[PDB]
RNA sequence: UUUUUUUUUUUUUUUUUUUUUUUUUUCUCCUCUUUUUUUUUUUU
């Protein structure tokens, strides 16, 4: 599943691939969601120096 | 000489029922005068 911004495939499949801001956005809801995850990976981790977006 | 990112129109449907017009009041109440009562009869 792609939940990009101006992309949304398969919002129910197994593994899911979205952008940062979606993350937290599934987080402050509930979204049962997580209680079925086993491994959530991070790709580019150096953006916590990010000056907007840390 | 002005880059990068910020998801979206609630889920559900394959439940049983053996009655019958109406419907419920109003009190006792001084009748004035020629009479017995005429009468057959025939033409419809």
């Amino acid at each position: 599943g792609l939940l990009t911004g101006d992309v949304q495939l398969h919002p129910e499949a197994s593994c899911l691939i979205m952008t940062t801001e979606i993350l937290r956005s599934m987080l402050y809801s509930g979204s049962d969601v997580i209680r079925d995850l086993e491994w959530v990976i991070f790709d580019e981790v150096h953006y916590i120096n990010d000056v907007e977006r840390g």
